[PDB]
């Protein structure tokens, strides 16, 4: 597309990005965005939401209201984002940035269809 390309645009990291980019759901059910995270490095992720803003977890912790979102480690060096019940509103770009030395940052395109 080019929502998409200008998504993937804002990566901003030496290693290519090895988790899925590009994520579709069917609407009210579950997404999962995973961040692969540097294991030489401080091992800090925060989840953001491109079209507003947000900044929905940072870490273990969840910092938006909204309780469909949660955040898991999956591996020691997987971190996954849970949308309980995706919506067509949630469909969009979403950043996994990372506190290491570079500022690495991953990025993740949802898109949530609904029949
Ligand atoms: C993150 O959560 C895991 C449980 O999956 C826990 O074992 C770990 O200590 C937590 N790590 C941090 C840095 O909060």
């Amino acid at each position: 597309s080019e929502e998409v390309m200008a998504c993937l645009r804002q990566e901003r990291s030496r290693v290519e990005n090895p988790s899925q980019t590009i994520v579709n759901v069917v609407a009210e059910n579950p997404a999962y965005l995973h961040c692969s995270v540097p294991p030489d490095a401080e091992h800090e992720i925060a989840w953001t939401r491109v079209s507003d803003g947000a900044l929905l977890t940072a870490g273990n912790r969840t910092f938006t209201r909204d309780p469909r979102w949660q955040v898991s480690k999956k591996s020691a060096n997987i971190w996954v984002l849970n949308l309980r019940r995706a919506e067509q509103q949630d469909s969009g770009c979403y950043l996994c940035e990372i506190n290491d030395k570079h500022n690495t940052v991953y990025a993740v395109y949802l898109k949530v269809l609904e029949p």
